Parts: C-alpha cells; sequence; structure tokens
C-alpha cells in the first residue's frame, strides 16, 4: 500500500555524469563509451547568447579547449563535432561505468526521472513529466546544465531529456540526446515564454485507477458519457483531449478495477465541477497527472483492495 | 527555480542490496563489509509470525539454511547473530562496493530517502518523512522488506531505517540498522494501530519559507505573534509544539527572506484558520510537512554528493 512519486534508482546514471569547461563556462555532460554529451551554449559567454553563432564560435576550438573532468581524473579529448543543439566531445577512455542504454525521444504526458547535477557532481533525484506545452517544472540552479531525465525499465537507461534552460516562469526547457528541442524553444536568450499549460488527462485516469487499486471510490458515480462529451468538459477546465488511443492505454486498469474508461471520466467530470469537499485521494487535495497508466502499474499491487 | 520532492541519488545504496532466504521466505538485504543486515522475521514461517521465539527459530538454523544472493553471485553464510529485530549474516566476501558509512537513529520530522527493493534488485527512490506517531507514508509491496531508508553527508551514507511492515492503514513499520524499532511496535502478527498523527510545524514553516524564496508570498501579512500564542493555536489543530531550537533552525532561511519566524508563524495562524481560499502554495492544495530546514536549504543552493 501508499502511493509516491517514485524516481528510479540513479546509480546507473550517476557513474556518467563529468564536468565540461570551456574557457570560463562550466556545466555537466553525460559520459557514454567514449563520447561526451553536452549542451552546445558550453562554447558561449554571456554575450554570445543573445544571436550566438555556434558554427563560427566552434570552428575557432581545438580539442585541447575543452576540459572534460571526470570524479578527480581529467580526460583527454581527442574529438569533438555537434549535433543539433549537442555537443559530442571525443574523449580517450571509455566510461567502464557505461550501463546498457538508448536514446528515446518521449512525448507530451510522458514521465521520466531527473539527476540534478552541479560541477558533474549529482544533487539530487526526482520525478518530472513531459508537458503538454512541452516544458518541465524542474527544480533547478544556474549550473544544471547537461543534467538528464531517463527511465530505466528493465535493466537498460533510456535517456530522454539534458536540461538547457529556465524560462522567465521558472519551468524548463531542454533537448533529447541528439539535441533537438522539446518545444518551440531556442538554445538563445532572446524573448521566449512557455505557451499556456494544460492538465495530462489520460494522467489523472490513471492516478484515479491508483487510488481505486489502493481501496479508494469516494469519487465514483452511477454515470458515464461519451469520449465527445467528456472532452467538451475536460476542455472547459484546461484538460487535454482525451483520444481513443488514450482509451485503449488504460485499458488493463480498467479490467483490473472493474471500472469502465468512460465511467472513469463520468467521475473525473463530476470531480471538476464538485472539487474534493475536504477529501483527498492518495493523500493529495489537487487532482495529480506526473503519473501515467504504465507508472500506476509499475508501483501499485497487481490486486485491487475491494 | 522550481521544488520538487528531492531524494538523496542512491547509487551507493543500489551496491549494498542483496537478496536473502530461508526456506520459503525471501526479502532484501544491506550488505556492508562482510555482513549482511536484514529483518529477523526472514526465519519465520506464516503460523511463527503469530507468535515467534526469535532465538528459538534461529538456534534451529545453520550458516548454509541463508541463501544470500548478490546480483548472480551467491554469497557463502559463515556465521549469524541476532541483533535486537535485525539478523546479522556474516558472509565469506567483503562488498567490494561499501561506501563510507554510519548507522543513525532519525527523530519524528527527520525525512530520508528510501529506496524500495524487491529480490534484492532496487526498483525505486523517494522521500519520506519519521511522522511524529513513528510511523512512515511508504509505498511498498509484499517482498519489500529489507528495504533501507538514508541520508547523504558528503560522501558518508547514513542508514537510518529497515523495513519490516505495514500497519492496517496502509502506513508502514521498521527499525533503525540496529534493529531498534521506531514506534511501539513488534515484529509480530498481532493487532498493531498507527497512532493519531500530528503535522510537523518546523517543517511546513521551511516549506512556507521555500515558497517564499521560490515568489509564491500571497500567505505574507504585516502580523507576528508569541512563540505560546502559535503554540495555542497550532494544539488546536494537530500541529506539533513548535520549541525554541526550531526558531533558531529556521534562523538562516528567516534572514534570507527577510521573514521572522514568528512572523511566518502569524502567516501559518491565519493558514489554519482561514484555509487558502482557492490559492496553492508551490502547486499544492494542502500544507506541506515532509520537507525539513535542512532539505530546503540544500534544494535552494544545489549541495552535490
Ligand atoms: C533563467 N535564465 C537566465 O536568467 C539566463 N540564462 C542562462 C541559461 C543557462 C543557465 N540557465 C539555467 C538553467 N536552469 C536553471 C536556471 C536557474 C537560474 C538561472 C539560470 C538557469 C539558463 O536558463 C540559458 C541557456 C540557454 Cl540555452 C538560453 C538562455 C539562457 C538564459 O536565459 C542568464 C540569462
Ligand atoms: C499487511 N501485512 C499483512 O497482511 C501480513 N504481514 C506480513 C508482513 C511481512 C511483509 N509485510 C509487508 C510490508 N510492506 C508492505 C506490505 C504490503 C502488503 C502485504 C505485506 C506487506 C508485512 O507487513 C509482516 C511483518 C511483520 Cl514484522 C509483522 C507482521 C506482518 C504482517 O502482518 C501478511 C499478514
Ligand atoms: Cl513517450
Amino acid at each position: 500500500s501508499g502511493f509516491r512519486k517514485m524516481a528510479f534508482p540513479s546509480g546507473k546514471v550517476e557513474g556518467c555524469m563529468v564536468q565540461v569547461t570551456c574557457g570560463t563556462t562550466t556545466l555537466n555532460g553525460l559520459w557514454l563509451d567514449d563520447v561526451v554529451y553536452c549542451p552546445r551554449h558550453v562554447i558561449c559567454t554571456s554575450e554570445d547568447m543573445l544571436n550566438p553563432n555556434y558554427e563560427d564560435l566552434l570552428i575557432r576550438k581545438s580539442n585541447h579547449n575543452f576540459l572534460v573532468q571526470a570524479g578527480n581524473v581529467q580526460l583527454r579529448v581527442i574529438g569533438h563535432s555537434m549535433q543539433n543543439c549537442v555537443l559530442k566531445l571525443k574523449v580517450d577512455t571509455a566510461n567502464p561505468k557505461t550501463p546498457k542504454y538508448k536514446f528515446v525521444r518521449i512525448q507530451p504526458g510522458q514521465t521520466f526521472s531527473v539527476l540534478a547535477c552541479y560541477n558533474g557532481s549529482p544533487s539530487g533525484v526526482y520525478q518530472c513529466a513531459m508537458r503538454p506545452n512541452f516544458t518541465i517544472k524542474g527544480s533547478f540552479l544556474n549550473g544544471s546544465c547537461g543534467s538528464v531525465g531517463f527511465n530505466i525499465d528493465y535493466d537498460c537507461v533510456s535517456f530522454c531529456y539534458m536540461h538547457h534552460m529556465e524560462l522567465p516562469t521558472g519551468v524548463h526547457a531542454g533537448t533529447d540526446l541528439e539535441g533537438n528541442f522539446y518545444g518551440p524553444f531556442v538554445d538563445r536568450q532572446t524573448a521566449q515564454a512557455a505557451g499556456t499549460d494544460t492538465t495530462i488527462t489520460v494522467n489523472v485516469l490513471a492516478w484515479l485507477y491508483a487510488a481505486v487499486i489502493n481501496g479508494d471510490r469516494w469519487f465514483l458515480n452511477r454515470f458515464t458519457t461519451t469520449l465527445n462529451d467528456f472532452n467538451l468538459v475536460a476542455m472547459k477546465y484546461n484538460y487535454e483531449p482525451l483520444t481513443q488511443d488514450h482509451v485503449d492505454i488504460l485499458g488493463p486498469l480498467s479490467a483490473q478495477t472493474g471500472i469502465a474508461v468512460l465511467d472513469m471520466c463520468a467521475s473525473l467530470k463530476e470531480l471538476l465541477q464538485n472539487g474534493m469537499n475536504g477529501r483527498t485521494i492518495l493523500g493529495s487535495a489537487l487532482l495529480e497527472d506526473e503519473f501515467t497508466p504504465f507508472d500506476v502499474v509499475r508501483q501499485c499491487s497487481g490486486v485491487t483492495f475491494q
């Protein structure tokens, strides 16, 4: 019993974190095999950030201008290249702690663990979701760039995020491990803003199923709804549209609890209209949207507390 | 910017988790140097759990009855002994991944990271607090016993909790690494319950300071209070009493924000009496009490390990 915001054990990622320095700029790097991946803005000064010409800044750099530090050991940079917004530094030593890994690009609504790092040293681990507006509500200070997001399903680490910047509303933007940004963001200090965010409906439904599994049913009602009528209500509360894909995805949780997806949608419609009236669901007074259907299945018991 | 429930990086603890099997019972063990620590109930059958005489159950076991597995390698048990509610299995190999460590017993209100494990394999990491009623609001299933709680102080892992059981309300009970339970619990299948819980006042105040540091200031007011008047109100709402030690502990956060501790206490009094009126603090409609003053300072400064 219990339901917590749970991160993957971070050890496999801790053994990959290094410090990358170019002149006066220092940030974090991810060392996998003989390559160190890091944000390309490590070659920029604060003045370059308004309209940087990365190709022009990079061509003036040699391998020996990049200082990579792994623990207390200096790695030797033997090559460099840029791939989108990421810099790939070829080093003379393969990481002996390199886990089994893949680079995966995630979709909005998907969750991941973040290992926040400073100066190549891990400081903390927390759970995050890719918001529908392609930002993440992380906890990062100056020096955290190059910190990564990942999932570890079945002992293989799937790296999905590298941290690049904080927007004016305090939310965060970054790229996949191929340097492609999530959202319409650029690694430029030009005026940028997070778009209006919405609630991840499929995740709130998954979390309502987690509460039924753990033994709570107070929020259920005798009603059902159509998918279209549910979406007309959801969008009035700034909730993302629920698609047939989301309904299909919620199938296993629906079978385990015996509550049809559109019946759970009717409960969600009622919760949005009435609020909680002093009650909580899994220790929360707000409807949680940062647990996916997959996260609920992973954490919750396979036996519903009927 | 941003404020998340953050755990310590778990790698140093991951390298210590092993699987311990005694007959049909399998649970987790902590392998430090040449000793594997685990809950002593690993030696009980379901019937034994009703009224166990652990010394009598243990005397009937030999070293080979304990199967310890580290990854895909079997560890050879060369000795065994009991210390309170923990079983210490002496093995023939010292853990090459043993970090610098200490066993520490924590007080209610203190937070720690839990590395939830099943079959000796880590599955997740989360942050939680020792409740004033000595239980923890964890997330554990059958097979999680022997999972540990810890904090990191520079390079040293301070182990503070080992998981033993789940109470009827779904909350959890366990021991320090010396086998002494937190709370009036026993490792027996008998009628036991979590007592009435209270809110950790010093932690709520720390989290209000974290919110101010992050730009959430709507709850601040021109008023102040005395410590005694605040405690009379806090008692009415099932909040733990605030002591002069708690006030001293909140000093740095008070200096950084310019909001005196008793000034923040007046803000907390108004929130208890009136609620939030449709507003949230750090994305929460409830007053959060699982962040200590130290956790707030650490997350708002980026302390590394
Ligand atoms: C909040 N940002 C800023 O004040 C500044 N900034 C800097 C930066 C790099 C570091 N960094 C941060 C990343 N995460 C958290 C942070 C917290 C507090 C300060 C900075 C942080 C950035 O955002 C950056 C990178 C890129 Cl690719 C594009 C633009 C910027 C940028 O705007 C200084 C001007
Ligand atoms: C909820 N518990 C139970 O139904 C049972 N139980 C078993 C147990 C050992 C495992 N375990 C659990 C530990 N954390 C989470 C759990 C989730 C779901 C089932 C069990 C869990 C226990 O509590 C145990 C240990 C001790 Cl030292 C004292 C008594 C018990 C005990 O009562 C079965 C009867
Ligand atoms: Cl995805």
